[PDB]
């Protein structure tokens, strides 16, 4: 289960670079130079890294300091063969964003958030990124009078439409991936789930330019089924990026390494990504726990990839097993994939087997055999 | 706070008619004749009632028994002046539906669910309903191999498309309202939130025919903000029906009377429905607790309406208060409603006040005054 | 991973006998004769069965029908070699219990609940049970005025004290195991967690007679860590029974088979039970999903035991692995087991290494190596 | 609803002094001098303030800086008439505590945490505090191998026993109040609920010296009923302190002002504290949202007290209302307060009205009238 860059594993600079500050805690690790992180991730078999503007260039930097920081980063990329597939903007840390970026009640702040985004789109493109994530972590509220949501959604649409006009004006090849989260750091965050973000995108001026960036722990921290939401994103053709991590339950977002958390959901996730032939990088958005020193940071990163690769093997073995394939037919997964009424409405209406002569008791008595199926799944996950 | 039928309060027959069976409990009340429920609801000042097929006509009824049951119901409607604005199908109680109706793995079941729905659409239309709710309570899974979600969403789209073809073929004026729920009675339910259901509708053949039917406790049992999700539904033009009740938290769906549960969310809900001029009936989908006898059933129904009307008064007083209006300006709710960049992209790009000369520290230092605002809201809710 | 009766796996009659009624659903299976269940469980390698009064004898039975039902059950026990280690009372299904058994507001109901319990204690003893579970599923409330909790706890203490006086008066060898649950079927249930139930027992007249009966999904449906709560029960010497099942999250209690649900917690549970040498039976309190027919019921039962045995092997391999033992020392698990100050208070006060000369920065810089440890755990669970 | 110091409202220095750092955010307010906070809280009608060691004296301070900081603080107390009823230790912020204070795996850290605590107990006593809170926010784990909970509970008992020996050795009048929390900042925290903390205290060497310090949002962030847990604490005689705030749901701990959050639970809380004659200060442990400037900080503080006083009036009006008192009798709250069997075991056993001649159907048919009761409660909370 050793990763190679051909597995397309990517990491944010802010993942392994998290210094361990929390609501109740000072930093437990020193800051990492981005160059060190590129080198150490490449040694572990990562394929690339991703960044926020403020991860690569200290906020408030001069043009000369900006150029220097980018030059050193590109040298480390060249040195390692690491790629930069995705970038994003920090619209959450600085206090100016305390009520939002694109949906801040102050109009001046909204306009600033857009200028800051567009500066970093240009930089993303220069570095070869083809995906641009937007996580509106400060869009939302703690109280009901503070944010008129219809107005905030108008603002949010305006901002994304302006970004789409910008990329089109420049001829850039980049696409946007909007990241839902239900809460934290706002009491409630706008576009709280994959569904709300899919729904919002089809109201944009140029929907083809936008998809979702679901994160495992985000859907889980609302108690939702992450493989289900990924399936709906896939069904819609809108899975433009994914953030992989672990979460134990409905609570604060833990950002555990991938595989930790809800292991059975991680299994079903990998089975789905691999069966659908998802083509995007396997991006980890996780935090090594603040208990760890730097050796533990790199071990937690390595574990992300290891767990992905173990689950990929077990899911493939599950699908290839002739006993599983029989069990899937026993449970009528084949029938689920057949159209209900390719014969058409009128044919259905006139079909006595669908109503007047349907034996409901005989159909109700047929068991679904889902427990045999799932125990096969469990035995394959465990290697039993 | 006495309701009149002019307030457009409606109730499902299955609300006040719930006999009190639960996962661990036998019935605590006898079954109600629909005629009695129409009479008692009309006496309390309700405007109308809604039904599942199986609430009005016992499952398996002959044509003669069906006609009789409908005749007696219509006599009670005529007697009271009650309306029937909405109907729905029971695709969840009978064991035939144990893996779904429209997304059951068995194709024969899928076809049956459609025939059963279409029979009741015809009846809804005969009774004057203009809205048809669909709650796929059995669409989903307890285990990951049992349901391939992409295939189930194809099936689900097929079913809704066939229903749209049917209503169009008949020239009926009725619209569909799809009801999300995150879980219960399946481990995870397909279309678990308002967002997922909005997203799904824009993939249907005739989207204009479908909207959502959000229920207070449904969004709450995923920890989501119900007024926020209603605002997104309103923003999209898709709020076709609403189900009102109370819920205390992320747990099993309690179906408490409206006002019980999260009272501050109930306030913000009513403020939003009334400020947006929502035109649909105020429908209660609730269960009087099984502790209650029939006097308590009617008191719980009455309390639904009373609480709505108290919250309507307090929200109106909040919005009309000149101190509140000042506080809203102090918190820049007016600025939230202004376009970010009506001057256009290029104008924003060339505006030095949005970047090169934006004083981020001065903007960050400006407090939002949300606590003063919310304490005004609290004082108005409490009548203080 | 084939169970034998020497593994001490037990099942409630109401587990495999669940007919599949839910909040929204009629039964999907016919009722099982207890005799059939004993025979089928014994064939799968179970060691024993448990019962509620009402599972073995239909509520309202004559003395002659009671004797007959018990005779047939004992013949099946004799036929198979199955044991009956535990019994309990149904104080939740009949509508008389709608506000409680031992804490019902009606005094007459309280007294009835006690008489019903004591009748079944006598029967439990006759069948050889040494443990008597009490699950006050109806003790609690949906609204705040309905139940004065201090008064209800007085009632609850009175009832348990009377039961202790009864068992002592008769010379019986039986002990009580109080089962917490946070909610469902009441809005909130009294003694909602292992901690609340441990706390309550030390106020009883004869605490030695009572312990807890924690259930996996019960603690999980409050988002709590089930292995942690079992550890506190063990620490206190109060783990008198355990109920094993699976749960996916904070939601309605799903009663999935053991291993399903939170698989990593199931691992850590088995590691703890086995490392502590827990001596009680491994009792499954689960429901085969209503999707299943009878073949699926027995497969779900078998899967309970299989998963226990797989996790037992993997946890034992984890603890025996010399690399794990090194990792545990690296993470100072050995130091956690050493007394903080066996030198005593004054010695600590006078120890400059504990304050005036403690290098806090050097201690803070030492990483905990928990990620290496946990990835070893993950590799052992997966057999990697 | 204007507070006076006679209402015994208290605030932590770290409440109004929170600078607004969060998992994703830099500070939005400058640090407050403790002297300013005492002055501003006294102007709002607070009675006193509470502190962590590190709130009053910067970590690492010389003896001379420690004396200065305490002198200025005492001058502000003298200037205002504010009291210091409670103190606590910071065993969570510094990185040395990243795996715990009293249950850190490193023994040296455990010993340090005890020395740091005892230094601040001496200071608390000097300032007149009679209560000492302990919140083991770092006691717990993110992964299952990292913390053997039985060993950690032994350590935790040792630490509390040593603190009890210390206070007894010095002749101090101070009592300890242990603060449960379920999670955040550890994945799971030891003593996660009021129940677990009550249970733990009765294993200490000198239980009379320890009680609980429940916090509203802590119990709520596990989905538990805070008034219920306070009632059990009261029933046990162990409510030594309370932390008042608001929380919207099972999610990260929001620390909203008191009244915000679950308003109906806040009502029932105040009704219980006032009906039981709780004698301790009404302490607010809350964070003014980081959206706010300093004017908003003081308004959020004021709102804590205002909401308490409004709820106190409404709860008193509820209990005094003759219609409510009738409704309570209708719902048999009077019968709940009567002993079940003061006639004794044998008398119950021989009472045919409790079994052989108990009419279960007639008792089951009696409704509980809880909905009428609760709607009275709702009308009183709303002033309707
Ligand atoms: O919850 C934090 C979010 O996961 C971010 O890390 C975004 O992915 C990128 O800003
Ligand atoms: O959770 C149950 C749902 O609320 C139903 O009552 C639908 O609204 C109608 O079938
Ligand atoms: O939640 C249901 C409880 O688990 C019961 O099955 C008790 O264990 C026994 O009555
Ligand atoms: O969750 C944070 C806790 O509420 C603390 O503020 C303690 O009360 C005191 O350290
Ligand atoms: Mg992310
Ligand atoms: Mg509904
Ligand atoms: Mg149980
Ligand atoms: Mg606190």
């Amino acid at each position: 289960y050793q990763p190679t860059p051909e597995d397309r594993f990517t990491f944010g600079l802010w993942t392994v670079g998290w210094e361990g500050r929390d609501p109740f805690g000072d930093a437990t690790r020193r800051a990492l130079d981005p160059v060190e992180s590129v080198r150490r991730l490449a040694e572990l078999g990562a394929h690339g890294v991703t960044f926020h503007d403020d991860d690569l260039i200290p906020f408030g930097s001069s043009d000369s300091e900006r150029e220097e920081h980018v030059k050193r980063f590109r040298q480390a990329l060249d040195d390692t063969g690491m790629k930069v597939p995705m970038a994003t903007t920090n619209l959450f840390t600085h206090p100016v964003f305390k009520d939002g970026g694109f949906t801040a009640n102050d109009r001046d702040v909204r306009r600033y958030a857009l200028r800051k985004t567009i500066r970093n789109i240009d930089l993303a493109v220069e570095l070869g990124a083809e995906t641009y994530v937007a996580w509106g972590g400060r869009e939302g509220a703690e109280s009901g009078g503070a944010k008129d949501v219809r107005d905030a959604l108008d603002r949010m649409k305006e901002a994304f439409d302006l970004l789409g006009e910008y990329v089109t004006s420049q001829g850039y090849d980049i696409r946007f991936a909007i990241e839902p989260k239900p809460n934290e750091p706002r009491g409630d965050i706008l576009l709280p789930t994959v569904g709300h973000a899919l729904a919002f995108i089809e109201r944009l001026e140029r929907p083809e330019l936008y998809g979702v960036n679901p994160e495992v722990g985000h859907e889980q921290m609302a108690g939702l089924n992450f493989p289900h939401g990924i399936a709906q994103a896939l069904w819609a053709g809108k899975l433009f990026h994914i953030d992989l991590n672990g979460q134990n339950g409905i609570k604060y977002d833990q950002d555990l390494r991938f595989g930790a958390g809800d292991l059975r959901a991680a299994f079903w996730l990998v089975d789905l990504l691999e069966s659908a032939g998802y083509s995007g990088p396997r991006h980890f958005d996780f935090k090594p726990p603040r208990t760890e020193d730097f050796d533990g940071v790199w071990a937690s990163a390595a574990g992300c990839m290891r767990n992905y690769l173990i689950l990929k093997e077990r899911a493939a073995a599950f699908r290839a097993d002739p006993e599983v394939q029989e069990a899937l037919r026993a449970s009528r997964l084949d029938e689920l994939a057949r159209p209900t009424a390719a014969d058409g409405l009128q044919a259905l209406l006139d079909d006595r087997s669908a109503f007047e002569e349907f034996d409901v008791d005989a159909a109700a008595a047929r068991g679904m055999a889902f427990e045999r199926l799932d125990q096969l799944a469990m035995d394959h996950l465990l290697g039993a």
